[PDB]
């Protein structure tokens, strides 16, 4: 679990959206996990609006923080699981990074600011899905 805070604007993964989320709806992308709700209280997390391909990820089920190398965001296969069937997910990152499934919602973040969340993984992955170039999300 685990979401983004920036302004009056609530990032998740899409399938973790709770009901409230679904009730204050502002944007959802399947191809992509992602759904943003709004919220009454301000948030205190930046965005990254850069390129970098070096950062650090929250790891849940490690309680720990690694520092990983990822690619750049492209529409990568993912497998079927207990949220969606075998597809092509867009905007994703991968790295090499311990995961489970309760670990999406972590911050990956860079210098300059949140960069995505953790999405998909498996067999030592990490994929995160990319939030740098959803520029509304900064107004
Ligand atoms: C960190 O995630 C994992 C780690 C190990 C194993 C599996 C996962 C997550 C599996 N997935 C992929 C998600 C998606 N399509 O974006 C939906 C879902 O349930
Ligand atoms: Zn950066």
């Amino acid at each position: 679990s685990g979401a983004i805070y920036v302004g009056n604007y609530r990032v998740v993964n899409r399938h973790l959206a709770t009901h409230n989320d679904w009730a204050n709806l502002v944007w959802e992308d399947s191809s992509r996990d992602l759904l943003v709700s709004s919220t009454t209280a301000q948030g205190c997390d930046t965005i990254a609006r850069c390129d970098c391909q070096t950062g650090v990820y929250y790891c849940s089920s490690r309680r720990k923080h690694y520092p990983v190398s990822f690619s750049k965001p492209s529409l990568i296969f993912v497998e079927a699981s207990e949220y969606y069937p075998a597809r092509y997910q867009s905007h994703l990152m991968l790295a090499v990074g311990h995961s489970e499934p309760g670990d999406c919602g972590g911050i990956l973040r860079c210098q300059h600011g949140v960069v995505g969340i953790v999405s998909t993984g498996g067999n030592g992955l990490v994929g995160f899905a990319d939030v740098r170039d959803l520029l509304w999300l900064d107004e």
